[PDB]
């Protein structure tokens, strides 16, 4: 396309929601190509991260860990306003996976605090990617401080199985995982910070242990539970959309599957099916289509358990409805 | 199917047998779909673990790490009966990956010593999935203390390649891997402790390394080897259903490959071919079919070859037959310059 | 085939060329069957592997870690004579993922220094595999130590994708990835040794922590950055061939992508497509295909970030060409 032909384009403001929420989206393109808007104002802030009060000295795409979801179809064009305050201190910038050219866009947007940016790519491949800021020589420091979030390129006909058939969800549900390194004091302690360049030497030395001391959902341990469980009901079609910017996960539906998983989360590549557990490698995301069978409350994890149980990486879904004998009955209740 | 239908279906009640073996199985289903019935005793118990005397306390379905292999076809339904004696100190459960509902059956299945209960389950989707304890708050505890194994719900009509063509197996192993967590103390010893709960504080401390101290088949360093090496024949076709409950492993057979790999563990999903080195994440099973080449001694290893040859993940298969020079000759053996 | 047809095929020696290029070869086999010979001598050095001056004894094939690349066709045999000098001090040998029987090759391939040995095998099976040095009992020492390389079996007729439809490539790269475990005093620094075998206990210690100290492309931090950056062109197709014999990797082009990836090595695996990152697992190789269409500097990285850059696992390429302006514009420069 020409410059005069994408200025000729429609153009799409979208009003972003925070995670685990998706903003409103159409999964069968309306119309043809769209200049689709996004604006986000990156945040350094205070996260507790766990019961013990646990900080981290968080850098955020509009204000949450991870960044929200940004969805367009395949062909659109992105536009980003990237917005770093003065009330910041850092330098930041963003790398779409989903972009063609200058690191991602990185080499485009390296913003100092008081500074904006505008950012278009064509979003030429359809599927689920990670975007994370990304400046030189300080790269992983900025991800593993939850700097990092995804994007949904849709086909235009929207979702379909490795056969053509057409694949629905009704609810769609973005799920961030982010390893921290939290540092030791000699008493095993966690140490806190009142600047984020403060907490610089430390991280670093416990990053390069490659083993993270939290690893959690929407930015903190049971994030993702009791007010923030996710919902469905038996017979509704859910969408996860999964990202890991800097570490290797295993999703698994504790009482579910991966009815269609495209682990790689790249939707011309045909979905793996009936999964129990799939694998999304540190740098990408991946997406998970289920229909709810059975009501109840479901755990949703990195099935490392440790990970899970320990380090935090756990969600629920509370579902409602009708329960199936014939899918699963106690014949005999626990009993002596 | 109703429940007057479900109580007519044939009922058939299967004796499990002991890892790598599988019970009798057829592998095209036998007539239409049958409630298959399953007994599994949990037994908390010491096993040593490596040549050293490492000890831990295992938590073992039926006596075993892994839990053994139970067989089933693509909707017919799994009915365990699990007991925990009152020889037991902890409450115990089960979560079948296969299963749909109730945290895989977990929240229907929670049994304090002393106490037993039946699960059914329909067995809806084909594959080979993990089966694990889970008891809430203590959920890796009990999987990494070895409490976990596996299930195959085979394809009615047996196995197929990507493009419908028949599988056969003529032998099937399954190679349950474990991740042990052994305190040391300060000595860099392994510790020993008189309890299962003595060991669970000093235990908690080694998972979250996320370093395991041993990584094991069938429950100890060496345990696939020697006597109890797998064999098979040239022309012999293996399947090998492998299990890691908590953790990524990489298998690899060292000498041939795996011609059809099921990485994922779901039948359903077609197989990548001529494989050197699977990948089956934490919390899932995989299968890989075979057919042997070449005779001699092969190593089937986690192919982190730090993990295989430092940590134990190493097993071996012996196999019988000719060897084939057109495939692989020595031209000239290790000689002088 | 019988004895005689065997017997029969043309011999053809290759000259070898070290890492990231390639010797001369051709996609589509030329001819029928042949027995591909290649000669490689071990080299025992030290090396120095990072800006610190930090050592490590390298067991080297060929003298370069990785060990190169070696290139035939399916049903081709590869017939290796393999050279340990008498001024190395220990046993070596070689294991070819790509072979069948006797451990790919170890178990006939056993090696003291002031031996050599030449092994034939049928490369039966398409794709890129590992090869790597295995004498029983130090196996993960040799490996770890650099002793491990690849192959590449081209199919006969040249690579496809899933439809079939030809991928002919301009250029190949070999990208070895190495874990490396460096022994360390109590004050933090990188310890040095007279001998191999000196350095053994301490390096298996560092070794079962399962954590390398450094993570290295071409044998060292930087080797294949600046001036040893990997270039293309905008429109040229490149093929990445990735290994790592022991370890878990995620190779990413940031700025880029896979546009063909075979993840699993293996040629007769329908690629992924549209990649963002890949997944190779330990002890094994994967192909990586690519269309540049953007001028610049890329990063190709392992996309654990500490990794990539902490531990060094970040390579370059530098990309000349017109920018294209409907893929990527900076609507508005970072500006107040
Ligand atoms: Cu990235
Ligand atoms: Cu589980
Ligand atoms: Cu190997
Ligand atoms: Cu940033
Ligand atoms: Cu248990
Ligand atoms: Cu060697």
């Amino acid at each position: 396309a020409t410059a005069a032909e994408i200025a000729a384009l429609p153009r799409q403001k979208v009003e972003l929601v925070d995670p685990p929420f998706v903003h409103a989206h159409s999964q069968v393109a309306e119309g043809g190509p769209k200049v689709v808007e996004f604006t986000m104002v990156i945040e350094e802030k205070k996260i507790v991260i766990d019961d013990a009060g646990t900080e981290v000295h968080a850098m955020a795409f509009n204000g949450t860990v991870p960044g929200p979801l940004m969805v367009v179809h395949q062909d659109d064009y992105l536009e980003l306003t990237l917005i770093n305050p003065e009330t910041n201190t850092l330098m930041h910038n963003i790398d779409f996976h989903a972009a063609t050219g200058a690191l991602g866009g990185g080499g485009l947007t390296e913003i100092n605090p008081g500074e904006k940016t505008i950012l278009r790519f064509k979003a030429t491949k359809p599927g689920v990617f990670v975007y994370h800021c990304a400046p030189p020589g300080m790269v992983p420091w900025h991800v593993v401080s939850g700097m990092n979030g995804a994007i949904m390129v849709l086909p235009r006909e929207g979702l379909h199985d490795g056969k053509g058939k057409a694949l629905t969800y009704d609810k769609i549900y973005y799920v961030g995982e982010q390893d921290f390194y939290v540092p030791r004091d000699e008493n095993g302690k966690y140490k806190k910070y009142e600047a984020p360049g403060d907490a610089y030497e430390d991280t670093v030395k416990v990053m390069r242990t490659l083993t993270p001391t939290h690893v959690v959902f929407n930015g903190a341990v049971g994030a993702l539970t009791g007010d923030k469980a996710m919902t469905a009901a038996v017979g509704e079609k859910v969408l996860i959309v999964h990202s890991q910017a800097n570490r290797d996960t295993r999703p698994h539906l504790i009482g579910g599957h991966g009815d269609y998983v495209w682990a790689t989360g790249k939707f011309n590549t045909p979905p793996d099916v009936d999964q129990e557990t799939w694998f999304i490698p540190g740098g990408a995301a991946g997406a998970a289509f289920y229909t709810f069978q059975q009501p109840g409350i479901y755990a949703y994890v990195n099935h490392n358990l440790i990970e899970a149980f320990e380090l935090g990486a756990a969600a629920h879904f509370k579902v409602t409805g009708e329960w199936n004998d014939d899918l699963m009955t106690s014949v005999l209740a626990p009993s002596g």
